[PDB]
RNA sequence: CAAGCUUGAGUCUCGUAGAGGGGGGUAGAAUUCCAGGUGUAGCGGUGAAAUGCGUAGAGAUCUGGAGGAAUACCGGUGGCG
């Protein structure tokens, strides 16, 4: 419906589940999928396995587009992190740039408690 | 008890290092919140779940703003009291 060429590919990768979202230079949503709603659960959820089919499901939902280039955002530590790059790259994609724009706090609010597990 | 003596103890001069104390300014990261743009069906959480949150449009992304609290890297059997 209309035209990009040029995007980015922010994933949003933390221990529980992973969200990947496509979208332009200037932050606008082009498209997204997650792994959670890909018809993973628990324990299949948190999964670079998981985290990719996110990434390739998010590669049908866009190219309505036609993106051909993308940089990529690595924010979070668990899986798909790189696996859900990697989908990307495969599904069609030149990667233009790789950057982890993961947060990091100069030491400001104080975290959560220790789990005693 | 009286006179002393200069090594103990002080005083003087010029410098050095320091998260030593008290007051006042100010900074950039992040969380949460408020207001919007894009976007759409999930997010969140766990060992597994559910409670919880989301079509009154969340989460994700970009933008502007409010507020509080603490100060990554430096950073170290480093330093000061
Ligand atoms: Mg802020």
């Amino acid at each position: 419906r209309k035209q990009v060429s040029d995007g980015v590919a922010h994933i949003h990768a933390s221990f529980n589940n992973t969200i990947v979202t496509i979208t332009d230079r200037q932050g606008n949503a082009l498209g997204w999928a997650t792994a959670g709603g890909s018809g993973f659960r628990g324990s299949r959820k948190s999964t670079p396995f998981a985290a990719q089919v996110a990434a390739e499901r998010c590669a049908d939902a866009v190219k309505e587009y036609g993106i051909k280039n993308l940089e990529v955002m690595v924010k979070g530590p668990g899986p798909g992190r790189e696996s859900t790059i990697r989908a990307l790259n495969a599904a069609g994609f030149r990667i233009t740039n790789i950057t982890d724009v993961t947060p990091i706090p100069h030491n400001g609010c104080r975290p959560p408690k220790k789990r005693r597990v």
